[PDB]
């Protein structure tokens, strides 16, 4: 479809709620549904930023997503199609 | 400083105006002047989406960016502090 629909991109992995400092923390972001746009992908720490996002494309406008930290905290995790948020967005993120 | 200012990101490389197929394309935003946020990276596909898009903190909020393109055409590149345009967003990247 030539424009786009960002209620209709559904996300779902343990990295939306979950990362640990050391490891790769995922999620899959599924815009296969959502017409034509960009993905954005932002991870906002209050204290120390993200250290890595990684954005691989699967095929589909299917996304993986990988981010890693380096502190601990309570993060927030900002998914978007366009500038509008997908539904779930802002997504709360603990690091342990 | 507590909160935040797009207006003093600093973006600058080669892949704000050309990408290639095949090859990796970069550039470095510098959030070091522009407070605390998220930094958040686009690339809009009229046809075929970005394939990867890799944003490596540096040190200091200073990142370099680097994403990979499969199809010819005209992309357009958004790069955001918040949900805010730092200056020179939106981007055109050719690829030709």
């Amino acid at each position: 479809a030539m424009g786009s629909d960002a209620s209709k991109v559904v996300t779902r992995g343990p990295g939306l709620s979950q990362a640990f400092v050391g490891q790769k923390n995922s999620f899959t972001v599924d815009c296969s549904k959502a017409g034509t746009n960009m993905m954005m992908v932002g991870v906002h720490g209050p204290k120390t930023p993200c250290e890595e996002v990684y954005v691989k494309h699967m095929g589909n406008r299917v996304y993986n997503v990988t981010y890693t930290v380096k502190e601990k905290g309570d993060y927030i995790l900002i998914v978007k199609w366009g500038d509008e948020s997908v539904p779930g967005s802002p997504f709360k993120v603990k690091v342990p």
